[PDB]
């Protein structure tokens, strides 16, 4: 199957999660294209993949990264029925609205018809060894849901 991952990372933590999730997935007989939101992918490309993984940190007042906002709006015009999807992000518990960018992206994927096959994965700030193992398990479980 063909997979796409779109992530956002300002201080590298969500990037580290993306690289380890995609690196695990890459060891299967599936292709995965990993794209940084700062390269401005158009949301219509999501329609062209069998599975979709989004990664995002949370920004001010429980919001999406600023660089995700145009893409998020463009998701209202895409059809994801049938696709398998999942979301992860780095987070900070000094904020009350903890990791809610993950929950916002999950909700939009649901609205467009994707089958969200994993709970959202939230890691506090920089992954530690246990967090990297969670990233491994996330990629492993995602692949199990494909066909
Ligand atoms: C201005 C600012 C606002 C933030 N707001 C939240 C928030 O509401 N909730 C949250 O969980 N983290 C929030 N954070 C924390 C970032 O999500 C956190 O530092 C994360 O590790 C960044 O991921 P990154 O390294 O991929 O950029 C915010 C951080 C900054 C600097
Ligand atoms: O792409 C726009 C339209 O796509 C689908 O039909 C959605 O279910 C509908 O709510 C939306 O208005």
């Amino acid at each position: 199957s063909k997979l796409v991952m779109i992530f956002a990372s300002m201080s590298g933590n969500t990037e580290e999660m993306a690289d380890h999730i995609a690196g695990v997935i890459r060891e299967t007989e599936n292709e995965i294209e990993v794209i940084d939101i700062m390269d401005s992918p158009e949301a219509s490309i999501l329609e062209q993949y069998d599975g979709i993984i989004l990664g995002a940190y949370t920004w001010g007042d429980g919001d999406l990264p600023d660089d995700f906002l145009d893409f998020y709006d463009a998701m209202d015009s895409i059809d994801l029925t049938g696709k398998k999807a999942a979301v992860f992000g780095s987070c900070d518990s000094a904020y009350p609205k903890y990791g809610v960018a993950v929950d916002i992206l999950i909700e939009k994927l649901q609205e467009r018809g994707a089958a969200v096959v994993l709970e959202g994965l939230k890691v506090e700030l920089t992954p530690e060894d246990e967090d990297v193992e969670k990233c491994l398990q996330f990629g492993a479980e995602f692949v199990k849901h494909l066909s």
